[PDB]
């Protein structure tokens, strides 16, 4: 649960992401893949990427980064009222993609990392606190659907 002030910060920070959704999406995925190589194995269409240079050069990775952050932004803009939006994502990630919740923790931290990297000094303490809570909420609601499905 976030306060309205906190949601306001989240959506303020998100305005930064939306000015360049593909650049942000790209850097998030790269941070995930390089920080946690086992995650790369879950993508049949990225598993070929051996080096970070190849990742940076991949237009399809940038494309998918856009898809991911477009979906996350859709969800964030609901300010917690995201059941309809989140349920299909939980179900596809549990049943088709088979993504353990640990990896959603990974990408959550990666988003925080990227925001500091692209906006040093422009991502204050309050903003980090709000974004972190929002990603925890997102993660926690997915976690509930995972439990329901018996997925580890
Ligand atoms: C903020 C977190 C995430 C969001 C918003 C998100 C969103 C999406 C969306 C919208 C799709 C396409 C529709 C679908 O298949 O349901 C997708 C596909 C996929 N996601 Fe996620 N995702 C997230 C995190 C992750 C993580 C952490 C992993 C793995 C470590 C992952 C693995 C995949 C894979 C393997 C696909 C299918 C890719 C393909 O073959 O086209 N996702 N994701």
């Amino acid at each position: 649960g976030l306060s309205d002030g906190e949601w306001q910060q989240v959506l303020n920070v998100w305005g930064k992401v939306e000015a360049d959704i593909a650049g942000h999406g790209q850097e998030v995925l790269i941070r995930l893949f390089t920080g946690h190589p086992e995650t790369l194995e879950k993508f049949d269409k990225f598993k070929h990427l051996k080096t970070e240079a190849e990742m940076k050069a991949s237009e399809d990775l940038k494309k998918h980064g856009t898809v991911v952050l477009t979906a996350l932004g859709g969800i964030l803009k609901k300010k917690g009222h995201h059941e309809a939006e989140l349920k299909p994502l939980a179900q596809s990630h549990a049943t088709k993609h088979k993504i353990p919740i640990k990896y959603l923790e990974f990408i959550s931290d990666a988003i925080i990392h990227v925001l500091h990297s692209k906006h040093p000094g422009d991502f204050g303490a309050d903003a980090q606190g709000a974004m972190t809570k929002a990603l925890e909420l997102f993660r926690n609601d997915i976690a509930a659907k995972y439990k329901e499905l018996g997925f580890q």
